[PDB]
Formats: C-alpha cells, structure tokens, sequence
C-alpha cells in the first residue's frame, strides 16, 4: 500500500501494520466524562468517533491487526503512582478527584463508565485491547513486544488527545524504530486548538506522517 | 527548596537534582549551523544562550550535577540509522545534505563545526557530558542510569529545541518517574513560534513544569 501523506507518501504492507485507535473512552470523548469535568472541550468529538469507526472498518478488512488503548488504573488509583510519582501531581484526573469529592474512585477507573469505550466503538474478537497507566501505550505496557512479535513496522495512529497520549506513544515509537502515521481527522487535542495543530506539526516535521481517514481507506481497498 | 513554576510551585533538593542542558550546539543555535541551513529561524538564540549561562552558574553553585548532551552521528551516518530507521527518513538534517550535497558529512557530525557546542557554553570537570543518536536524551542512552545512581528525581531542562530534543526528553523522563522542569526563557523552539506555546503548554499541563532562568536562580541563593 502507497499512502498519500505529509510531508510526503509512504509505503506499508497493512498486514505488517497496526491501527491503534488511543483512549476512545468516555473520559475523552463524551460529555460528563474526564476531560469534560477537567475543563477541556470534548463537544466535537462525534466526527472523530465516526472516523474512526469507519478506519476500523478497512483497517480490518485489509488484515491490520486493530489495537484498543483504554488508559486508567483501578479504583484506589494504585497504579497512578503515589506522591512520589510526577504522574500523582500532573494527572488532571487526580487533581478533579482531589477538588471534587464525590467523583473520588470514578475519574478513569477501570469497571467504570469513565473508563469504558464510547459505545459506538466495539473492538471485535482477534483485536487487541490493551490498558495502560500512563500516556504512552510504549510505557509499563507489552505494546512493543506484542508488534514485535507479528513483525510490525508501521502504526497508524487515531483517538485522544492527539498532543499527548496520541503524540507521546508516536514519538516513543519513533524511537523504538517504528514508522508512525497519525489520521490527522480521526483524532481530537485536549486544550486549544493550537495544540492540534502543532502536535500534527511536531509529528509531519520531526517524528513520523499525516494523512486522514478517506485517504487511508482509499488506498487501503485493493 | 521551592520553585515557583506553573502550573503550581513544587518542592526538591538542588543536590538531588540535574539540570540538563539540551543540544546547545551551533547546529541548534548558530548561524550556518543545521537548523538555520535547514530553515529555521535562529535569529533570536543570543538571550537563550546567556540565559543558559546564569542558569548553569547557579545550578553548579547549589550542587546540581550538570548534564550537556550533544546531539548527532558518526560523519558517515551509521548511528543515524539506514533506511529501515525512521529517522533516517525524518531527518532534517539528512534532507538538508540530500537537497546540498556540499553539506554531506558535515552536518550533526562527530568532529565537524555543527556538532560542536556553541563557543560560549563550556562544560566544567564534574559536568556529564553524554552523547545522543535520537531527538528524547533517555533512548539508546546511560542517562537513566547515571540519573538513577545518584538518586536524582528533579530535572532542570535547558536547551534547543523546546518541542523536539527538550519536550521529547521531558515526557519520556515523566514515563521513567522524573519530575521534569523546563526554563521556558532558557529554550527555543524548531519551528513557528506556536511550536514554542505548545510545548510548554503540554509540559505545563500534563508532563511537568514550566519556570524562568530568574526564578530558578533566585529559588536557589539560599
């Protein structure tokens, strides 16, 4: 398969390939949830849910192995790190928790409605669904070895937010020496809109390449 | 000792503590150096350079460990990576020499010019100064290691550029369990100044901290 995308096409065999749809999870796309509660804007998530949706779609029927990251920690926040860990002080979740009471326990727990898929997004059986404890899906997590193991080069990235746990597990990428490709229409920033547009910046500039979902599934059909 | 930093003051001990100076070579800050060859704009790195200065003074002064790293390669480009390396496609500075050939050899090269850190800024006995092949300072490197060996957690993060080399070793020193400080008037982006606003606004809101040269200098006197 031949990509278009910025700054320039790629190549990729999709089946040596990995559609990583990042953190579609009510706390990062849905009213009410996480992000909402921490101040963020989610009200424009319904086209980044269809998109992506429909790159699951022909991302499977082309034989790419489809990955779920749902990021969060049990009910206690255990494996949030305590005070010792910087992700204890920087987690907005933690600091939603820590300002309002009773959402203590809910704010990315897992078993919880915070923490699940949105429910227009269904990983099917053979997809992989993978947790993980902090931003990047490289960190604490067997996501490396799994593509390893399946000999997998090239991930092409979607979901939230698009300048952190999308970007930090694409440059982590890019430094474990696979080839990353962001759909820049399938994902969605958390903070202004200048942080999409330099996460898409950093990515096609430095890191890896920008394409989106109709391109993706076009080149993806024979 | 506290520093005044967004998004809210934080607690270390200097001598528990580095303060990591990122790249400040002419490559990343001079005229005719890689990224002025390559387009972007160095016009303005003067300040960052002495800011730098007055940082490093006091952090040696305190006892914080200081760590230069230099970014590059061997001159034939082996440790860049082949082309089963993204960043042997990424590169900007590998497209600089593809596009001018007169500057094959001679860009981010071990003993050329480029490579060498800028005339003002020099590293003193006690200093670290490591070598790195990749933008993030923790892959492919000791310095987790050399950072763990003296219990240090804090990280004091200085140097060029802010949203590549600098933010890239923040994040990942997040995913390892360091509490990341960047001085936002001792960095420079590698791109549109927006590429400056929004690094700082992720470190500051999800990965660490952002102060200044004055506050830090000032926070440790004592």
């Amino acid at each position: 398969t031949t990509l278009t995308a910025r700054p320039e096409a790629i190549t990729f065999d999709p089946q040596q390939s990995a559609l990583i749809v990042v953190d579609m999870q009510n706390a990062y796309a849905t009213p009410g949830g996480y992000l909402d509660l921490a101040g963020f804007d989610v009200s424009t998530t319904r086209p980044v849910i269809a998109n992506i949706q429909t790159a699951v779609t022909a991302a499977r029927a082309a034989g790419m192995l489809i990955i779920w990251f749902q990021n969060g920690w049990d009910e206690q926040y255990v494996e949030a790190g305590g005070p010792g860990s910087p992700n204890f002080h920087k987690s907005n979740a933690l600091k939603t928790m820590r300002k309002q009471p009773q959402l203590q326990g809910k704010l990315l727990a897992k078993g919880s409605w915070d923490y699940q898929l949105v429910d227009e997004l269904v990983p099917q059986p053979g997809d992989i669904v993978l947790p993980k404890p902090r931003y990047s899906g490289f960190f604490n997590t067997p996501l490396d070895s799994i593509l390893r193991s399946r000999g997998i080069r090239h991930l092409v990235f979607t979901g939230i937010a698009t300048n952190v746990s999308v970007e930090s597990t694409l440059r982590d990428g890019f430094f474990l020496e696979y080839f990353g490709v962001v759909l820049e229409d399938a994902t969605h920033q958390a903070g202004p809109k200048f942080a999409q547009k330099a996460a898409l910046f950093n990515i096609e500039t430095f890191f890896g390449w920008v394409s989106d979902v109709e391109t993706f599934c076009d080149a993806l059909s024979p």
